[PDB]
């Protein structure tokens, strides 16, 4: 209980807040919001503020259904950049049905349902250390984004010299005021690409920070005449952006993934986790990579996962176990990207792992080998399966997997598939310029 | 034996030919060619003219391999538009190995191998009446094609008024001089789209005319400041172009598809044919629709096949049996498109039909029903299977089918798949503008 | 020492530092870093902050590997230009392996190693007084560099008036606030060319500054709407840039090069040092001139070394010995340029010098006449050899030398050659406009 009803009231008044954003997340991971004037804070904290809950299912809405917003006193934050008379504050809310019961369609609640499922197995915490990457493009005369990158930096270079303005820098500074515990940032492989790494955090909190992060990144970027984008693969030929997820299970307050005695200092629970992730990897990809373009990133040669396998040191594995041990022992999943709905993404990732731990699934053999060279022949000769090549392919796999499906719930699942199937269909019937440049005159 | 060595020599001289085009077709259906000066006609008719035969496998060439061109005295034609001193004549050739044996890689020969397979069953002829459709676009200042259509006509309208120049009209006139037996032409559904229907003709000859047709259509069109294209789906939202194939089997010189006594006046042989086509339809689609874009046409709502079924009157069936009976009784296959390699396309279509006749496969029930409305539920409840949605999907189906695979031969098959797999892969890793307009700012 | 963890602690607290850059250097001499918030300072000073150490190898990276950063409390500096609200501080860190051992691939480490061999042979310090040269170009509308120079000044001219804006002055001023001790600065031979000479300092201090200098320069240059470049030869026909290195060996705190009563006042050790550099010059040229463009600077007629010879007065000696003596007695290597990686260039130059000292090599006769006039044949009659003409030549030469290869270490060496070999290969296969301007019509 970070803040209390009174701690919140004292703050809004002393900090002269005049605008409160009650934010939430829909089925597509998009950051939704219902804003009210400070004069309504009371009604907000009372959980009486209603809104059309059908907005949580995204562009698949069919009917208007009244619902409540239950603000989380802990998510209370104030936006520094907004200043003077008009100071804005936010509240990440939870959606409840008119009767008082939590809305199944809400993805944030889904993560809670699965976390509860975690505690029923004996685990206390499930931390997540995200590695969100993004691209910054220049803005044209008007205000529309162009294909020009904000810089020409490389992997870990000293991008935009401190003098003047430096987006990445200025973003981190804003995130600190709000209360972010950023680990560190750097310039990414491709020119104009940036990365801000978060610190360890509980599932829900960590996921809430991912949503806010994008908001702070997009806003500040626009304030510097730039355009921030978390699109997996904005440009063909250059590196794509991913959102590595460093997962870690705890029991009684201790890292349940550490074992200073077993190989790689990993415990039986850790390896079972690895197994669960490997068994469902190709099945939950539709969730960790929800967009069509998400699969243009999952192409070999750009340090992005393409096959289900884990290692401690490799070109670009699906699962990677960082050097750090002890309380830092963690399982990194590199397939996840920034376009993924954090709440849903973690739910499915938690369900996969827990499935292996609960059923004591056997973890495959590490592979410090090279998947890049060996053709599919060896990949077949070995337990190396490829990840779905298209959104369509991933959606067919997701449906078959029963634990993954039940990981999202009846309501969430139903709509997720409906939204994506339409999304895909829209893309498959589209005629791209590339098609004409290849056929228009050749045929 | 339309022409003879002497009939050819007398013609070239009297018509003052100064340039001979020895043409052939590669694996991708592209019209290849090796041109020689009239002074070499003798060496040509002697079958001594060599060329790099690796050019028949297309962009998958790996080594240079000398081969011979064996001109077909029957395919001898003279291009009317080419005039004066420089009159051009052509010769569709056959490829032979240095030793004197026919090249397996040659698609035109493949059709001959399968036609021979037809005669071994008791059939004399296998006629084909093609319905090639195309689009005409305007040319910009320079000479590059634009997205502007040559007109705004509709289905069977009186497009471009006779006065001045009218491509479609002027094309037909050129085709007649050369000796084409055109049935009739009209304006197609979509604006700027045209169709010239051929008359009944033997497989090989009919296929040879399809190749020449495209050549005459592309050339004359350019001569009118226009750009002709046989690309399946040039524009999203407008009708696509297909190449309906009206097939018909003969025995002893009579239409083996007619039976003035059985239902629909169709014979047992005709229905067996229907069965063969239905059993392999989804398997040979990769051949009758070889390009990626070929599947943007196979989308509902544009009068293009989307499900395996046959009828005599329906929205847009895969197999259609024209009204005409007697010697005109024929089985129309509407899935085939202009981008298809005629020689390969027919081979696979002949093999499918013959498979049903040889094994007396049972033909499904006609369907004057509506596939467009009934969801996949009924399509499942019925023997209604969908055609492959992507080139990839069609290529996976083609490989599994054994009769279809053996319908192309070891050498042809091997390369066809290699070329398409690469083609597809090129397309799947591409980042289309559509992707950014949908994600660039949404994420 | 210079700073204590407490000194830094107080400074960052009093100077209101908010951003901390932990910088280092990759194999290509490129300035890199990992940025962390001031709240992570403790973890930084605790040597716990990690990063992907593969970033050290540059574009030749293969697999991501965790590593630690050890901040050098003495390299702590505070960038003045950074706004009060967001003060930025830096720390040139050292790269270590997960097990607490110095990473062999770290360039700054290698220099430290070579310096140990210097201490073993009985030497106290090894000073370096670099003469960085650089050009300044104008920025177009999109902040893009142009071939337009910043002034039409000459050698030592009073380039750019004391107008409101004057990059060179403003650079030296900013460096003064950063604790940089600059000897003097002037305007170079070519228009828009500038030079800033630092006071001599230790091998590491000097290198670390060469890095910081490049950063400050480029930074302040961008603030003035200009673009700073250390590219050895930006424009054809104009002078190139070279970072002359004034080397000075110390023994027991005194100048081991000076000799009161000795020919030319150069001690024995001094002479051997000269010899050490002459036999290894052609070999270590690939390190002190790491780019393809570097060799375009190494051409006669522009005050750039083209032959291996030393002298006190000459047109363009590879090794020049300035006037001043005593503790100012030094050896200047003029072949080195600003694109070279300071740490690697100093390691190869120190190695060559120590080779000549430990093996008592005899120094050749100093060339005091014009070497430009002596034909290729003449230079052969005397001890006169040409430096590598192209990067490729320099590379093969470098591998042929053992003491030089050991100067970089197997790990550093393997990657250097890898990067440069693929680098040259790109250049070699490139087709330049020049080639087309010279063969397009002539052929
Ligand atoms: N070094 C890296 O972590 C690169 C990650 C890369 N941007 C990706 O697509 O995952
Ligand atoms: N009426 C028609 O035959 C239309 C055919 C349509 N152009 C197709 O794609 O097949
Ligand atoms: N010191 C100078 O005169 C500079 C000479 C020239 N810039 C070089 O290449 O070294
Ligand atoms: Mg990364
Ligand atoms: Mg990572
Ligand atoms: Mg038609
Ligand atoms: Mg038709
Ligand atoms: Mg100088
Ligand atoms: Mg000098």
């Amino acid at each position: 209980a970070k803040y209390t009803r009174e701690d919140i009231e004292k703050l809004v008044k002393e900090e002269n807040v005049k605008y409160i954003r009650l934010q939430f997340t829909d089925i597509l991971g998009t950051i939704k919001n219902v804003e009210i004037p400070v004069s309504q804070l009371g009604k907000a904290l009372d959980n009486k503020v209603m809104f059309d809950g059908s907005s949580i299912e995204g562009f698949v809405r069919i009917e208007e259904s009244d619902m409540y917003l239950y603000p989380d006193l802990n998510t209370f934050v104030i936006f520094p950049w907004t200043a003077e008379k008009g100071k804005v504050a936010r509240f990440i809310c939870d959606i409840y049905n008119p009767d008082g019961t939590p809305f199944e369609g809400d993805p944030r609640n889904n993560l809670k349902r699965i976390l509860k499922e975690m505690e029923d197995l004996g685990f206390s915490d499930f931390n997540l250390g995200p590695e969100p990457e993004f691209f910054l493009f220049k803005l044209d005369e008007k205000g529309e984004p162009t294909l020009e990158l904000n810089d020409k930096g490389g992997y870990f270079d000293l991008a935009p010299t401190d003098l003047g303005e430096n987006c990445r820098r200025d973003i981190v500074l804003e995130l600190e005021e709000m209360g972010f515990e950023i680990e560190a940032s750097h310039h990414e492989v491709a020119p104009g690409q940036h990365e801000i790494d978060f610190k360890y955090a509980g599932a829900v909190r960590s996921c809430d920070d991912i949503q806010t992060f994008k908001l702070v990144v997009k806003t500040i970027a626009r304030k510097h005449g730039l355009h921030a984008t978390f699109m997996p693969k904005p440009l063909f030929g250059v590196n794509g952006s991913g959102m590595h997820c460093n997962l870690s299970l705890f029991k009684n307050g201790v890292n349940a993934f550490f074992d200073e005695n077993a190989d790689l200092q990993l415990s039986e629970t850790a390896k079972h986790f690895i197994a669960g992730i490997v068994k469902h990897a190709t099945s939950f990809t539709a969730v960790t990579n929800p967009t069509v373009n998400s699969y243009k990133r999952l192409v070999p040669g750009y340090e992005a996962p393409c096959y289900v396998a884990w290692s401690a040191q490799n070109r670009s594995p699906l699962i990677r176990i960082p050097a750090s041990r002890g309380i830092s022992t963690r399982v990194e999943v590199r397939s996840v990207d920034p376009a993924a709905n954090p709440y849903l993404a973690l739910s499915v990732l938690l369900a996969a792992g827990l499935d292996g731990i609960k059923n004591k699934l056997e973890a495959p053999a590490p592979i410090d080998r090279n998947i890049y060279v060996m053709s599919k022949e060896e990949r077949m000769e070995n337990g190396i399966v490829d990840l779905p090549a298209t959104l369509a392919e991933a959606l067919e796999e997701f449906k078959s997997n029963e634990v993954m499906v039940k990981a999202l719930g009846e309501h969430l699942f139903e709509h997720f598939i409906e939204a994506k199937e339409i999304e895909w269909d829209m893309f498959r019937t589209q005629v791209h310029p590339w098609e004409r440049e290849q056929y228009m005159s050749q045929y």
